[PDB]
């Protein structure tokens, strides 16, 4: 990568941007993975975590299907040349107009948990085929996502009866942990109490034949070998759905969007104060660093400027390009000595980066190099 | 307000996306008023906080001056046919590149606060007239911004001698106490500071004429006057330190200007309703006009376009951003008439650090936007 990065700034001598430098072989090769991780779960990839059209493309080639949340994300999917069929509306919350032109486009499968959810579905897409989300959290996960989304527990069968009475379909359940999590055990939690939401949906008179297991996944990678979560989720899918008659699915977006891409950047500003070595970055938390505020991510940077084994490092603040004091992207880090000039770039930056770009200060601009 | 809103929607009976609603004449008041509150002060207003291309150019017709923060914002302002020698740089770190472009351009005052930075002065517009920024806080400001921006007391000498070594014309200083200031004792101590700072720069050899004060103020409306609570003690200020009327003073206001200039209207997308808690989902959040409610702890209240009866009786509400993130909740708790889906509500005084915001996360983040 550091060859790549210094091969693309030399070929590229006037580059001033920051870039992204993307791999869709990095994704083939995890998709690849999935599938021996994840025999029998089928991954609705989450558009929103990075909906670069190049790894949209990756994906649908792939035979990778789609999470869409919006009309703007079915769009972007469908632009690609992928079915309508391959998507979930895994968003409990649609506006009206966006569930019309669902319908409309094919896109005939999406969540709820709510009973005026049910009655915009029954008015404007009445025959869209409903997977009930429920709350069951990871108290453990990065992101935190339970009061907003997903039905308490004592709602369930009011949901289900509710959806009979309207002539919905409902032929699944879904959860989300969390975004960002590492705790096997509340998937294993999640999938038992979904086992007994499907168990409420045939006693009311529902046909369910989907679990989906949402997202929050990690491809946490050691020594060049993917950890295996994996297993102690497909222990739960054994224990609880066991029949070949139930499809499982997922939604993940991280997991594959993470490695990606890398984020290089340029030191622009230079500071040293009594010991301290401060500096600016032609990047900041609201252009690729947003994860530095949501995510409480600490990243550390490569120095693409090679050095020897014995160079001091000394202690570095990395500051964002705006006015603003919260645009922080590194409080403390121990870094080489670096100069205005000096180009760096950020591992795995691939996963609620880029997609959360803002012109704020007039910054936020990057370029984008493929392989 | 109210009766605008539903005339531009029973204009527009299509009208999906939110929409901010903005008024020139708001601000051209505005403008008339600072005039009044601060004689001698004239105002760079700050791109940042909101870039809308008819407030810019309503700013420029009204001989209010600019405080640019990259290339791109020097852009905007030269495009709508502003003079480079209305623009200040105030961004104390400026890419090469973008020193390169403001030379281009004819932008040739800007701040700085570090040895580092007039090396590129020195290299890149070495014609740039500089102005040192201090660090002087108001604690008690919404925004904090002292630790990332500043010289610090005792580097003033170093870098004011450091700036003549290399035959750098400083001709002023710089302070932002903090955004979102209320705190008039910040703004005296500021200037006094600057008053010392500016004669460290005559003991060097510069020759400066130039006070800034920065950003921070509200205008801050009760029965339809703006409070002097803050005008007053910093025109305390300047009549104490810089009394001398050879020296221009100049701020760099964003939210002052731009804060009163629209309102954000909204719709309610998605309802649910538990044990007495009604939860609502709307066509707007914390990622598109609505970061406030994570950057400045805003709690807003919307005003509802439906007319309801004076006894109807409001219940606990919850406003939801239509992202899928939990962190993106409007107002977590907040007394309302019961809402439906269909209702448009608005958020009053909406136009600072709002629209400048937005993001396409989720796919969601578009708006539309009317004038007066
Ligand atoms: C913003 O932090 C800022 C402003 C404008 O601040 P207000 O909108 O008036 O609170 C002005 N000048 C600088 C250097 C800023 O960073
Ligand atoms: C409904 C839903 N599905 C999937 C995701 C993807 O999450 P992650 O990128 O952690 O796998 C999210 C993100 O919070 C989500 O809200």
């Amino acid at each position: 990568m550091n060859s790549v990065v210094n091969n693309i700034l030399k070929a590229h001598p006037h580059q001033t941007k920051s870039f992204y430098v993307s791999s869709p072989k990095i994704v083939e090769d995890l998709i690849d993975q999935w599938t021996i991780l994840f025999p029998r779960v089928t991954p609705h990839y989450a558009v929103k975590c990075n909906n670069d059209e190049v790894l949209l493309k990756t994906m649908c080639d792939k035979n990778v299907n789609f999470d869409c949340a919006s009309s703007s994300e079915i769009k972007k999917v469908i632009q690609i040349g992928v079915s309508p069929s391959r998507i979930i509306f895994a968003h409990t919350m649609k506006t009206i107009d966006d569930l019309i032109f669902a319908k409309d486009q094919g896109v005939d499968i999406a969540t709820f948990d709510s009973s005026f959810e049910l009655d915009k579905i029954h008015t404007y897409h009445p025959n869209c085929k409903m997977i009930l989300r429920i709350r069951c959290d990871d108290p453990n996960a990065a992101v935190q996502l339970g009061n907003k989304f997903g039905a308490n527990e004592d709602e369930i069968r009011h949901l289900l009866e509710y959806a009979k009475q309207l002539d919905i379909e409902v032929i699944g359940i879904s959860f989300h942990v969390g975004s960002g999590s590492r705790n096997p055990e509340a998937y294993y939690r999640a999938i038992k109490s979904s086992k007994e939401a499907f168990n409420e949906a045939i006693s009311v008179g529902h046909k369910p034949y989907i679990l989906d297991i949402g997202g929050g996944l990690h491809a946490d990678i050691d020594e060049g070998e993917l950890s295996t979560m994996s297993d102690y989720i497909n222990d739960a899918i054994k224990d609880f759905f066991p029949e070949d008659t139930v499809t499982i699915v997922a939604e993940p977006g991280r997991f594959f969007a993470e490695h990606y891409s890398v984020l290089a950047t340029q030191v622009i500003g230079k500071r040293v104060r009594d010991g301290l070595y401060e500096y600016f970055f032609n990047e900041s938390t609201y252009g690729g660093f947003s994860n530095v505020i949501f995510e409480k991510s600490v990243p550390t940077p490569q120095l693409l400027r090679d050095v020897p084994d014995d160079e001091e490092y000394v202690p570095s603040v990395l500051y964002g390009c705006t006015c603003d004091g919260v645009d922080v992207i590194n409080h403390n880090v121990a870094l080489p000595e670096l100069h205005i000039g000096d180009w760096v770039y950020f591992p795995s930056w691939g996963a609620y980066t880029n997609v959360l770009t803002t012109s704020f200060n007039g910054f936020g601009e990057y370029d984008v190099y493929y392989i």
